[PDB]
């Protein structure tokens, strides 16, 4: 379960850099220079690392310190052969972000937000990025009346709107990821699952530039099924990246690394981004524990891709498995994949068979077969056939 730059995984350089900052505790590690990040990630195995323009730029640098900092980053990548996949902005720290970014009622905020993501769109396809996300974390409210929520809609098309202008003007090929969050650090948060993201996309003027980036613990943390709407992300063409890490069921935001949290989640949310081919980067955005040193956030960084890896040979295994393929079919999940009526609807109509003569009592008497189904599905993570 050694993995390889092969493998795709990726990880934010405020994850591994996380100084364990917590709303009732001050740091409990030193920050973290990208550069040496850069190397460690690499000597794991992972094939890239990601970046909020505040990561990698300290906020308010002049335009020498700027190109000092990417320098050394630059320099970090060609010596390790790292990649940068995907890149962000900061729209949360600074208190000027503190009723949001895109929708501060603040006209002004909302300008400087839509600058300041520019600018680090630039920067991330210089880079080489291919994706471009957009975490709304300060969307939103702790009041009903603070937050209209249908002009900060607005507010919120206008923006990305801006954003696919803007990057169809310069000729770029990078693509546009909205991660969703439901609450934290706002009481509510805007597009608050991948529901309201995909929904939302589909009224922006160009939303073939626009997907989801789901986290596995902020869908959890609305008692979502992660891997249900993983694949609502998938049926509609829009997993253009992945988020993974841990969270254990509805409580505030724990980025634990990949595979602790929900296991069995994990495992289904393994089995189907392979069964999909999903083909995007695997990035990790976990917090090492504040509790662990900078020997416990590598063990942390690497227990996320070996977890991955586990996963993947184990859903793997599950669906090469004659047994468990009888057993799919017992439960009739060839039937869900064909059509309900490729005969058409007035075919349909006619046909007696599906009402008239249709026997009810008899279809309902026939058992589904899930659990044991389920079952040689635990026997195959548990390593136990
Ligand atoms: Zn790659
Ligand atoms: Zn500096
Ligand atoms: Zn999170
Ligand atoms: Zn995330």
């Amino acid at each position: 379960y050694q993995p390889t730059p092969e493998d795709r995984f990726t990880f934010g350089l405020w994850t591994v850099g996380w100084e364990g900052r917590d709303p009732f505790g001050d740091a409990t590690r030193r920050a973290l220079d990208p550069v040496e990040s850069v190397r460690r990630l690499a000597e794991l195995g992972a094939h890239g690392v990601t970046f909020h323009d505040d990561d990698l730029i300290p906020f308010g640098s002049s335009d020498s310190e700027r190109e000092e900092h990417v320098k050394r980053f630059r320099q970090a990548l060609d010596d390790t052969g790292m990649k940068v996949p995907m890149a962000t902005t900061n729209l949360f720290t600074h208190p000027v972000f503190k009723d949001g970014g895109f929708t501060a009622n603040d006209r002004d905020v909302r300008r400087y937000a839509l600058r300041k993501t520019i600018r680090n769109i630039d920067l991330a396809v210089e880079l080489g990025a291919e994706t471009y996300v957009a975490w709304g974390g300060r969307e939103g409210a702790e009041s009903g009346g603070a937050k209209d929520v249908r002009d900060a809609l607005d507010r919120m098309k206008e923006a990305f709107d801006l954003l696919g202008e803007y990057v169809t003007s310069q000729g770029y090929d990078i693509r546009f990821a909205i991660e969703p969050k439901p609450n934290e650090p706002r009481g509510d948060i805007l597009l608050p699952t991948v529901g309201h993201a995909l929904a939302f996309i589909e009224r922006l003027e160009r939303p073939e530039l626009y997907g989801v980036n789901p986290e596995v613990g902020h869908e959890q943390m609305a008692g979502l099924n992660f891997p249900h709407g993983i694949a609502q992300a998938l049926w509609a063409g829009k997993l253009f990246h992945i988020d993974l890490n841990g969270q254990n069921g509805i409580k505030y935001d724990q980025d634990l690394r990949f595979g602790a949290g929900d296991l069995r989640a994990a495992f289904w949310l393994v089995d189907l981004l392979e069964s999909a081919g999903y083909s995007g980067p695997r990035h990790f955005d976990f917090k090492p524990p504040r509790t662990e040193d900078f020997d416990g956030v590598w063990a942390s960084a690497a227990g996320c891709m070996r977890n991955y890896l586990i996963l993947k040979e184990r859903a793997a295994a599950f669906r090469a498995d004659p047994e468990v393929q009888e057993a799919l079919r017992a439960s009739r999940l060839d039937e869900l994949a064909r059509p309900t009526a490729a005969d058409g609807l007035q075919a349909l109509l006619d046909d007696r068979s599906a009402f008239e003569e249709f026997d009810v009592d008899a279809a309902a008497a026939r058992g589904m077969a899930f659990e044991r189904l389920d079952q040689l599905a635990m026997d195959h993570l548990l390593g136990a056939r």
